[PDB]
């Protein structure tokens, strides 16, 4: 059985693990376009996570911890809010992947994609 | 899972061993806009092998929550297509370990400084 979001909500944020039982939205907050928010996901994504159909293909370009610290760009800020470890980094696309163009499509799909919401 | 073995995975999903250490899968620590700067050389030279690597990987996002609190775009470019990423991860700072955490990871910020 799936989790209720009573329960995945115990994880740290970066832990958890969006699903039809707890959506985007409840674990990560509302996509926008300020510098705390997300701002990737169509509806679909938003509502399902990782249920939604082409989840692995979305997470095939999510690093790994090792990846996530060897790559990125990591820094502290302190503010009057609490402490953050900042990240940054670009992750290349191989464009020797038979798939590359329906990757261009998926991503396009979900990038900002919340600027169209009712 | 040696070097040439670990190193077949795509850059993003590769794991850093004493095997196939950051230097191997990441490159060299640095300053500029899209190389790492973490790590001090304990870690470099042993990836996940690092005894206190748990206490970094605690802060490492989920795939889920990767794409749900970053900041994600793409730019085309000579060199290829890239999907660009930036957020900020909340540390706890009631936990009784918060300042050990504030430590370990200042421990590994931009170190590459300090050596060759
Ligand atoms: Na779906
Ligand atoms: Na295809
Ligand atoms: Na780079």
């Amino acid at each position: 059985t799936k989790k209720s979001a009573a329960e995945a909500s115990k994880k740290p944020r970066q832990k958890r693990t969006a699903t039809k039982a707890y959506n985007v939205t409840q674990a990560f907050g509302r996509r926008g376009p300020e510098q705390t928010q997300g701002n990737f996901g169509d509806q679909e994504l938003i509502r399902q996570g990782t249920d939604y159909k082409h989840w692995p293909q979305i997470a095939q370009f999510a690093p790994s911890a090792s990846a996530f610290f060897g790559m990125s760009r990591i820094g502290m800020e302190v503010t009057p809010s609490g402490t953050w470890l900042t990240y940054t980094g670009a992750i290349k696309l191989d464009d020797k992947d038979p798939n590359f163009k329906d990757q261009v499509i998926l991503l396009n799909k979900h990038i900002d994609a919340y600027k169209t919401f009712p």
